[PDB]
């Protein structure tokens, strides 16, 4: 509740709020492109929205106004990349962007946030991190099941959006530090999460190396 933390919390908290609204909208949109799995998607969606409320509460708790503008342009480049794939019915990219890259970013950041969160906030985030492991898994089940048809596009979707997360990660860097998040942990933990995610899908270790290398 000091001067500097709250400021850092105004944008970071805004980032998780925006990420969550966005994640909500993206699952409802995937729902349409993949109708056979529509309502377990719908549930991933309607789940995302209770996260948004969750993280609004943590800001109100500390008595801080989120900076939605910052957040919304924090996310501009990905969302529009997602949207441009939705509009082409390219569902593979939409899954790579949202379920693998976006959730792995979340999984790594929260696990890093929890040990340093002030007490009300580590309660909800432990509550959320449970739920994103499942979101990552869904994108993981689907992609692994269609790996052969999906791989050429996955490869292309990776080089186009993986550079954007690193910019996102480097932007957070400073405001994460004053929240007690050591940037090397963010950096280290997202790559391992994503790398494991790629391997599980059907990518070999050498391939995976090549893909990470676009940051
Ligand atoms: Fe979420
Ligand atoms: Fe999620």
């Amino acid at each position: 509740q000091s001067e500097s933390y709250k400021d850092a919390y105004s944008r970071i908290n805004a980032i998780v709020i925006e990420g969550e609204q966005e994640a909500f909208d993206n699952y409802n949109r995937l729902a349409e492109m993949l109708p056979d799995q529509r309502d377990e998607l719908h549930k991933l969606a309607k789940m995302e929205q209770r996260h948004m409320k969750g993280f609004m509460a943590c800001g109100k708790n500390l008595s801080v106004t989120p900076d939605m503008g910052f957040a919304q342009k924090f996310f501009e480049r990905l969302h529009e990349n997602f949207k441009a794939a939705a509009a082409e019915g390219k569902v593979v990219t939409c899954l790579l962007i949202q379920s693998l890259i976006i959730e792995c970013f979340a999984i790594a950041a929260f696990n890093i946030y929890i040990p340093v969160a002030d007490a009300f906030a580590r309660k909800i985030t432990e509550g959320v991190v449970r739920d994103e492991y499942l979101h990552r898994n869904f994108g993981e089940e689907w992609l692994k099941a269609n790996f052969d048809a999906s791989k050429a596009e996955l490869e292309e979707a990776n080089r186009q959006n993986l550079p954007l997360v690193w910019l996102m990660l480097n932007e957070v860097a400073d405001d994460a530090r004053e929240l007690g998040m050591e940037r090397e942990s963010l950096v280290e933990d997202f790559m391992i999460a994503y790398g494991e995610a790629l391997e599980n899908i059907g990518f070999t270790t050498r391939e995976i190396m090549r893909m990470s290398a676009y940051g």
